[PDB]
């Protein structure tokens, strides 16, 4: 690759040596392990590319890495690409054929893995064939990666190649039959980077991260870039503290200990956290959490309000970057009570720099922003995946009518606010509307006698797609049908045929299967029944 | 231009409407002439589109703007370049024949230009060859700009082009024998305003700009492009107030009555506006003003931190971007008094995001960073100009390396603090040594008697290049040539033999050579004397 | 595509309408089902194209096939080619999990699928995404491919594109953890017709294909273009009988009644016609069936030869056309008596026009066709698969050194034949050397007592890979570990030390793990075991 030094590229390296704020006496933490400032990580990053070199990875290769969020995970998001190689995220909580299947589709050279997932592998081990090196971790002094790091120099000059490298690729259960791949480019994640500090960094007075602050993830480092966070800390050279795996207790001790003011999560994990004895003489008035990846429930953001946390949330996908969207609140928005508040910050938000977001019907055609019509979000930004890996029909549809689709369906407010409504696939296609299954179900939830409902599609000559429930008790609860009918049948305000309450079907049933994520399976749900 | 959605370009429409924010009702503010919300605005720059359009401006074409700053100075920041013109900034302080020459050099089509700068061109006009049209610019409804934009329709659909087309170009006098030409595309303009935005954005609590401040120049608009402000400023959708022509009065009324909180001048400007009585009664401690384009002297920073004033640095020139280093202070430097703070405030600052800057020696050696040694900065960045426009062989000279050449001499702290401590070619080149003239003339300048003194090279057959003195005196003030050595000789602390005084050679003279800028012309100097 | 007259390109379409021999009166038969002529089967085959058209079928999509022996299966051979779209042949012996995944790999837009294979489906067809139009095919005149060809005109006009136009693909399981696919041309085809028809067509009195004979498959349509005879049997204009699905008295019963005079088998289905009590009172003595697919046992070849039938084997894999070796036999090998024959007609046989076939050391070094020196066979011929589909690693391997590795372990003669001697895999390579596993598995289930042995690699520190058995014993019969050591210990004439007898390990197991195909596993045997 020959450059002239005037056509600038944006690369990786320039985000870990070109920074908003570097100290070499900030400091890594690595749980209750392991700990080491700013001037260590680069040698180990250094030190990390001379051992990747020596093992014959090339600038075309692929390393993939199977481990929980460390300082390690860390080096590997940084020495990988900069080498030129391709990172593979391995999502560990996929099934042993899943992630069989997505090894052998990437065709990575060498797998670095953590000892306690050793078990998964030995299942499938011996149907791996590109493979050539296993590096297993450890917590202690026997790591292998250790033990490469100890024996190479704290000198390396990284290369200079085009921007539009591939740097990083993980795979997506989605709705397809097998895995996706997506894949992002140096300057993909460079400007996702900056997109997002100039977003949340300036914000006046909620919700901001800046130089001052401490960074401790709790979403895995291996789901979408950990929304980009680990890199955005590194540019502003913050103290980032790893906690390793999540266990409560010691996720609110190192949250004590270490001062942590900024992560992410999802809402299962908040509501472990707030629920904790241990954290009930907890200071917690310092601390910002995001929430993505599910929505955040309106009484989860109220019990965190009430003990003074800046809870907000936060919308994207595998396919997009990941962030799209986040709530940033005015100072006259911050003057409400916290139900007006948990109102807001439950919202999906408003778009960050540089996204278009528009909702649009079925054909293509953009729906207007006044606050109650429906359609499907599709967007553009600087981040995009283009396709996915070795794919055509499935790439055409997810760029369909030149614009990203993302499966969701929300209504925009004139103001900018997005509501996340349902996903495209689970909408009822009764008579000549579409109802959404999670309001209904939200509705069917909150019967006192009720633990789990799912809502699916039925068919029916007359009104096509129907709705159909089924529902779970709790310990020695048990409600007929026809009173759960009529239960529903009670609210009012809603379309179609009164309300919608002669379709329901309601039928009780111990189990709904669910995915090795512990998301409800709708797709075996509609197998099963019909 | 054929492009796929997926394929995102970074263009200055992007920057208008996908900002960080968007509030319609915002507004933006024309002294006491004009105010209109943000709705306005951008019909306005739809309806400027629309009217360029139909007077024959196409992709390739340049349009030249001669005017204060004002509204309509923000509204060809947009129009012109997301039309695919180029937009040629006027420099109106350079002399009549300069101004003749960057107009015949840039091949301007349309020339858009005040009503009080028609005495300079009433001069050239006979000698302009390529401009089919001049509009001129009033501050009242007579404006031709206002009526050209009245007939106009505000609906306009932006085109989608190559991310590296040229927006901007602007002319520096410098060092050479004509104004130099820079130009900028697209992708940079971008990438600076998302980069200062990371870097100031996320600074703790000092010297930070976020979305509730009001913006308000007070540099010009034609010079750097207002240090990329007033992109910075439309991306956060803050309050703009725009006060024309600078007077100081004017301006404090406006910072009054409008509320500002982020400025940026220059040194003279702001010991104009301290220094004015109507300043002592006014409450100056929610100010930010930036002080760029010369050197902040120490007593100037003082006397405007016991205003309670964030007063800031920053560097950069024509040919970078314009930003390459802001001062931001940790919270530790912020506990320091006026004085240590006026020390710190009034350096160069530190590099900002994905910037390199080296400091080198005439061979291109790198000089350590220990805070003594100094040498030419060379910079690596996203937004450099690549090369003078019709120019190879000062196009060579910019880029000798592979390091783009500011022309400035400074030594850099172990933490990253830079020191400009004078230009290459004003360094003194005695014996084999090298003095700053600065330092020298700052120590003369120091005495009760004198009111400027400026240092040149006089040659020497036996010590080189060798320093000169010229002194001028104040009212009714006589101290002669031997009586200057003497105090000069005085102080301790230099290189060179002694301390350097045997070749001082001062001079009293009426009057130093100015540049119609107002820095004395060094060439001039040296030629008169010898 | 715009093509010359003069530059003739190598295409299907010319098979069929540029044969050696057509008489518009010959038939195709099948079964008891149906019977029409050579002018129907032109007919229908243009009618084919229409209604491929009519779907939306295009020069690069893929309709995937999944049937028994036709003449349904005879039309797709040749219309979906002809049209310019690509033969996905599925393997319908594959479990539901591989099928699905090669539907997902290859990316079929049409699917074709009997009747009876519909239950295969049922559990996969929620996981496919690609396919638009599932055609039901059935053995009446509910047929949906039927009624889909009787609504079309009998006319067609058939493009003309390049000759290296990808026309049919296929899945091969082997040795890697997820099935390959292999792809071949237009050109490739043709070529591998003309090549085997000169070869075995040119034979003076012995083993050959010519215009008089009457043709019926007994080995899948699916698994390598039925060996190519298809195609050569329609350039040829002989009668063609299809007999659907395999069932030993339909096929001796047509064998009878229609004279069949040229088929081709593997070795299981011949003995079970030959063991059948039907077959006793039938005339064999014009029938000349070619066994490929396995090895053809001695005992075999005998038993056939004694019912006058000209038996003899050939070689060919998935990679390669299939064929690269038949047997042929010399007016003086002819002479020879049915022991002498049976060893001649069991080999793997010569390599035909246009093959060049070397045998090999681990280091691509060529070794000497003495004999006995045995190497791994590796090939050169127009008609092999440059690459796996949608693979880069496992074809590195697949062509290493410059030519194609079949992965089989022989010795080739002074005069030509090739003996396989075992897989490349299967080699034991104990102590320095290289036993084969096939042979010792032989001697093993020679025993009395034994119904089938396998051989594995155990380890050993002092003679590294070493032999071990495993072995299933017979209606009530019951012999020890030591008196099989002791059996196969007798033998003499063998490597290694004494004869390699103090490694065997015997071990009784009930069952030994059998793939779908009815393969040993050899791969689920040494990981169970060890
Ligand atoms: N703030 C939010 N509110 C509501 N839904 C959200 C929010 N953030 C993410 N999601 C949902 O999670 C999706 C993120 O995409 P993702 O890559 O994680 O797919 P996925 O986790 O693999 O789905 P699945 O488990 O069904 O296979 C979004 O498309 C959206 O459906
Ligand atoms: N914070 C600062 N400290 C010291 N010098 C500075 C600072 N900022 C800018 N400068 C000086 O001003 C220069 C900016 O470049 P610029 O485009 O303005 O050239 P110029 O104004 O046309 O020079 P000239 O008037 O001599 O022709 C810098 O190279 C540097 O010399
Ligand atoms: N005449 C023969 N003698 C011995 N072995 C043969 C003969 N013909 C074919 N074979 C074997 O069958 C192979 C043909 O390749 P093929 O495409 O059928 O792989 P496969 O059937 O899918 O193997 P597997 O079941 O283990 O997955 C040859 O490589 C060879 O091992």
């Amino acid at each position: 690759y020959v450059n002239d030094p005037s056509n600038y590229q944006l690369l990786i390296k320039n985000l870990l040596f070109s920074p908003v704020a570097f100290n070499p006496e900030q400091e890594i933490v690595y749980a209750n392990h392991r700990r080491h400032s700013y001037k260590t990580f680069h040698d180990r990053v250094r030190q990390f590319a001379n051992a990747l070199t020596k093992m014959g990875v090339k600038k075309g290769d692929t390393v993939a890495v199977m481990d929980y969020d460390s300082h390690r995970y860390l080096e590997c998001y940084f020495a990988i690409p900069m080498i030129g190689a391709k990172l593979h995220m391995i999502n560990v909580r996929l099934s042993p054929e899943q992630i069989l299947y997505t090894i052998d589709h990437a065709e990575d050279d060498i797998i670095l893995i953590h000892e306690e997932f050793l078990p998964i592998l030995d299942q499938i081990k011996g149907r791996i064939d590109t493979v050539t090196r296993y590096v297993v971790l450890r917590d202690d002094e026997e790591c292998e990666y250790e033990r490469l790091l100890e024996q190479e120099s704290t000198e390396y000059n990284f290369p200079d190649f085009d921007e539009n490298t591939v740097a990083t690729t993980f795979y997506t259960t989605g709705t397809t039959g097998f895995p996706k791949g997506v894949f992002f480019t140096h300057r993909q994640l460079v400007l996702h980077t900056m997109g997002i500090l100039s977003t949340i960094g300036t914000n006046a007075s909620q919700g901001r991260l800046h130089q001052g602050d401490i960074y401790m993830p709790i979403t895995p480092m291996f789901h979408v870039h950990a929304w980009g966070l680990p890199y955005m800390a590194t540019m502003l050279g913050v103290k980032q503290v790893y906690p390793g795996k999540y266990v409560p207790d010691v996720l609110l001790n190192l949250i004590e200990q270490e001062k942590v003011t900024f992560s992410h999560c999802v809402p299962t994990i908040l509501h472990l956290l707030l629920s904790s004895p241990k954290s009930k003489a907890m200071d917690f008035s310092g601390w910002k959490v995001v929430i993505g990846g599910a929505a955040l429930p309106k009484a989860l953001c109220k019990s965190a309000l009430e003990r003074d946390i800046d809870v907000f949330a936060g919308y994207g996908m595998s396919e997009t970057g990941p962030i799209l969207s986040i709530v940033q609140l005015t100072p006259e928005q911050l003057e409400l009570d916290v139900d007006q508040q948990a109102e807001y910050r439950s919202k999906t938000g408003k778009k960050v720099a540089l996204v278009e977001a528009y909702i649009v019907d079925e054909d293509m055609n953009k729906l207007p922003h006044d606050g109650e019509t429906a359609g499907e979000i599709v967007v553009r930004a600087p981040w995009l995946t283009p396709n996915y890996y070795k794919d055509n029909k499935n790439s055409k549809a997810l760029w369909r009518g030149g614009y990203l689709h993302t499966g969701d369906v929300a209504h925009i407010d004139d103001e900018g606010f997005i509501k996340i409504t349902d996903r495209v696939k689970d909408m009822i296609k009764i008579s000549g509307e579409w109802v959404s299954s999670l309001e209904l179900e939200d509705i069917l939830h909150q019967h006192q006698s009720v633990s789990e409902v799912a809502v699916i599609g039925m068919p029916h000559n007359k009104w096509g797609e129907v709705p159909l429930a089924l529902v779970t008790l709790k310990e020695d609860a048990q409600v007929t049908e026809k009173e759960l009918l009529g239960f529903a049948k009670d609210f009012i305000n809603k379309g179609i045929l009164a309300r919608e309450a002669l379709l329901l079907k309601v039928k009780i049933v111990d189990e709904i299967a669910k995915t090795s994520v512990g998301k409800v399976d709708k797709k075996e749900l509609r197998k099963l029944h019909l």
